[PDB]
């Protein structure tokens, strides 16, 4: 079995981690993974990427989409070629994938986003709990289903819990994925919003972009609170020059990993329903969630159709980010 692994973008430090996880178990586990990509994300770029592996043969894809309708018919047209279809970390329409592996829910990491923020604005001597902290949102582009799930959850949050806080810029911060482009973003930001207080940045790229932009500008952590989520190694030089105090993530090597052992898990023509308990060697048992539990809205009239969590999330600061290395 051959499962073709495909990347918002390659070049990235979170997609290239989680290829390194995606690689080491399948190689334990006696399948190949090939990791196809384009160094931009695109749809268009994807769907192209989709189209060559079905037509090389392929057996399964795991993709993490940048647009899901942009890629609808090229899976649908997977599925009519007898590939399994499967997604991580950024889903697609219900109806055209089998299993989802995530990170976890909208709630739990928009969440999770505002409490990093929260406690670093703390540590730099505000009071969120009822200052008017003005912050805003920056991450990839207006459409991807995961992050803008995170920015809907995180703002509900916010506009609950921190009913003064003020967002600058609701139309959001986008930066599309390209590394250059968040630090011009991200000093876009700092230059209209010179007094900001906290800059969310849900996306891999937008957060380290934010970083040297602050780092650019002469900033600390003492002088604005910038959070979001990326891979530790590539945030790891910002933290220890104290340009941010708090960022996250979870295991994406780990992710990559169960996201291409369930394609392989179906296309070796194993039935995957939603209440399934499965033990992936190694990894351990997970079970199979209906899609409501990344959307309430979500059809789940179709068991044949769900969702597996990761059991935990982390939180990075210079305490503990030299215990990870990716
Ligand atoms: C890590 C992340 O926030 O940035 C890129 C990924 O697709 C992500 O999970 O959204």
């Amino acid at each position: 079995v051959t499962v073709t692994f495909i990347p918002k973008l390659t070049g990235n430090a979170f997609f290239e981690s989680a290829n390194k996880g995606a690689q080491k178990y399948s190689e334990q586990w006696g399948f190949k993974v090939d990791y196809e990509g384009d160094a931009n994300a695109s749809a268009a770029s994807q769907v192209s990427v989709i189209n060559k592996a079905v037509q090389q043969g392929t057996n399964a894809i795991c993709l993490s989409s940048v647009d899901a309708a942009g890629v609808k018919d090229a899976l649908k047209a997977a599925a009519d070629a007898g590939v399994t279809v499967t997604t991580w970390d950024s889903d697609v329409d219900p109806s055209v994938r089998k299993v989802m592996v995530s990170q976890g829910t909208p709630e739990q990491l928009g969440q999770m986003l505002v409490q990093m923020g929260y406690d670093s604005l703390k540590e730099r001597g505000k009071d969120p709990e009822k200052d008017a902290i003005k912050y805003c949102w920056h991450y990839s582009n207006a459409t991807v289903t995961d992050q803008n799930s995170w920015q809907v959850e995180g703002e509900k949050y916010i506009k609950s819990k921190y009913p003064n806080w003020q967002n600058v810029a609701p139309d959001n911060y986008y930066s599309n994925q390209d590394a250059e482009q968040a630090i011009s973003v991200g000093e876009s930001i700092l230059s209209a919003h010179s007094d900001i207080d906290l800059i969310i940045c849900n996306d891999s790229t937008a957060l380290p972009g934010q970083a040297q932009a602050a780092q650019n500008k002469g900033l600390t952590a003492k002088n604005v609170t910038i959070t979001g989520f990326a891979s530790p190694n590539s945030m790891k030089q910002y933290c220890n020059d104290g340009i941010l105090t708090r960022w996250g993530l979870w295991d994406c090597g780990i992710q990559g990993a169960m996201g291409c052992y369930m394609a392989y898990y179906i296309a070796s023509g194993n039935s995957v329903k939603v209440g399934d308990k499965i033990e992936i060697p190694t990894v351990g048992t997970v079970e199979v969630m209906p899609n409501s539990v990344l959307d309430p809205k979500a059809d789940d009239s179709d068991t044949s159709s769900g969702v597996v969590l990761l059991p935990e999330r982390t939180i990075f600061t210079k305490d503990n980010m030299n215990n990870y290395d990716f």
